[PDB]
């Protein structure tokens, strides 16, 4: 596993998040459910707790966009970049952005929101890319219809080395 320079991390176990907008590719419940599961794979092996906010500024603001969406990291249409998140910190820290130019789904079609978001939140939590082809933090996409997706060994060690067990 790999940590960001200066070992960026949150200084609190209770984080909040908010879904700013949704993709038309799937139902709103699906989207909501995908993100909830994405966070759980991380909170399941650490003391980290996540709670969704209906309004206001949360630690982790989630959103979909195309091309230029407001930051200095614009998307590139279909394929290529799928999403990008900011490491822990104030403002953009922890924020996760999804390319709505891709087709998001909750199945083996297009790009699985749940899997990609689980990877993204790993960045929002303080994990950089892993060089282990068997880790969730590996920089290449792959689908998994596996029931009850568990966090790979490498990712577990990397997240616990930051917030301890849980
Ligand atoms: N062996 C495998 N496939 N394990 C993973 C893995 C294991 C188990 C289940 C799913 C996956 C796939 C998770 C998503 C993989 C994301 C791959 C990157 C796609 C391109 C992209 O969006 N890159 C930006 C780069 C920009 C960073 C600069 N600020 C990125 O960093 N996204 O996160
Ligand atoms: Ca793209
Ligand atoms: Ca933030
Ligand atoms: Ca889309
Ligand atoms: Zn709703
Ligand atoms: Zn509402
Ligand atoms: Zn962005
Ligand atoms: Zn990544």
């Amino acid at each position: 596993y790999n940590v960001f320079p200066r070992t960026l991390k949150w200084s609190k176990m209770n984080l909040t998040y908010r879904i700013v907008n949704y993709t038309p590719d799937m139902t709103h419940s699906e989207v909501e459910k995908a993100f909830k599961k994405a966070f759980k794979v991380w909170s399941d092996v650490t003391p980290l707790n996540f709670t969704r906010l209906h309004d206001g500024i949360a630690d982790i603001m989630i959103s979909f966009g195309i091309k230029e969406h407001g930051d200095f990291y614009p998307f590139d249409g279909p394929s290529g970049l799928l999403a990008h998140a900011f490491p822990p910190g104030p403002n953009y820290g922890g924020d996760a952005h999804f390319d709505d130019d891709e087709t998001w789904t909750s199945s083996s079609k297009g790009y699985n929101l749940f899997l990609v978001a689980a990877h993204e939140f790993g960045h929002s939590l303080g994990l950089d890319h892993s060089k282990d082809p068997g880790a969730l933090m590996f920089p290449i996409y792959t689908y998994t219809g596996k029931s009850h997706f568990m966090l790979p060994d490498d990712d577990v060690q990397g997240i616990q080395s930051l917030y301890g067990p849980g």
